[PDB]
């Protein structure tokens, strides 16, 4: 016989509503989920409910998000930066494909406050 | 509007002591979440999809580590075997009691990364 | 409408056997699985088929495990040779007891040449 | 001895150029694998669950980023659309031809990290 080991895990899931910017004038609802796992501590899969059938995935560099809070980042397919709408702070995320570019904002004191919690549990500069 | 969690959760292997001599094993699962963050939640496997579900002051257990303690349905308390630290946890149904012997290390383990996301006395902070 | 993104994924898997040590005249042959995958970058997850149990381990321990003994807690590494080959020993520990397992070194060291290919150690950012 | 293996794999989505105006999404994996180090393995979901799948020379699609090249029933040539680059993939069966846009990026991103399992000219090392 061959004793058992252990198995943790420490998952940071997030539930948030993005607008996508249509015009000036105009925006839609974007439900979002940001889901941050400690075995992946480089990395930050959302999941965009967009009207598509099966969703839209995407993997960001959470130190990506991280400074788009304060400076604009991000080249290729992702570019991130703040900004203020309707009289609160916002992150804009512009994403690329050859299908075209689409620009969403969302609330800057609760992705800064998911964030907060990855740190947590893996603080920035700490994987191993 | 937001939803934010974090969730740790645990395999561990847990001997059901059956006599002084011998026991058998109780694959565990231990899951913490910040949504609740005064309790743990353990699920036992005894037997062919046979399964208990118990809910565990956190900070019981974490006392268990160190000194016998216990509240209400729950003893817990310090012992060592095959040289390696373990906690004995008596379950008391009102039929009857059952004890079971936890790895020391792997449930020490567990509670610090549930210290990480809350540290005890911070319990409030996730009060929604 | 969002754009769509792309996710790519390098998985390494290794088929070994290894001896589980019962006495200095006895052994018994243990099917091992190793498996290196880039979502996970610092672990590698072995299943050794008792005819299972799993085990994650520090892809950095069973790496200096070739050459030095290593480990505390639960796991201790440390080379040494058996019917004329190098091996890696294995002593894992549980409340249970302990058990002591052999895997052939040329076979481990290849393992971990390729996950260093996927992943070079210290380039888990990346 | 042992069963060494290393798999790449890749979730892309590709268009389906219908018409000059129009196209249609393709979702695609892209398998490579130690075992057949000279081949890429694409599964096209082009329907509710119905799939086609075809194998190309990885050097194929490699020199399919830079310059127009083809053998057998595949051509392939770069270009660009919505200010980004892409490769067109034409497949040529005895139904006719559908012709496909990956992502330059993506898919060059895919080859590099198979190009890191097996260096172009080392494919001999993976014949078991």
């Amino acid at each position: 016989l061959v004793p058992r080991g252990s198995h943790m895990n420490t998952t940071v899931s997030c539930e948030l509503h993005l607008r996508l910017v249509v015009s000036s004038e105009s925006s839609l609802p974007v439900p979002a989920g940001l889901r941050y796992d400690t075995a992946d501590p480089y990395a930050v899969h959302a999941t965009f409910h967009t009207g598509a059938e099966e969703t839209v995935e995407w993997v960001f560099a959470r130190d990506l998000l991280a400074e788009g809070l304060h400076r604009p980042t991000g080249t290729g397919d992702v570019r991130v930066w703040p900004s203020r709408s309707h009289g609160q702070g916002v992150v804009c995320i512009a994403l690329s494909s050859p299908e075209g570019e689409a620009l969403l904002e969302a609330p800057a004191r609760a992705l800064e406050s998911f964030l907060k919690r990855t740190d947590a549990a893996v603080p920035p500069g700490t994987e191993h």
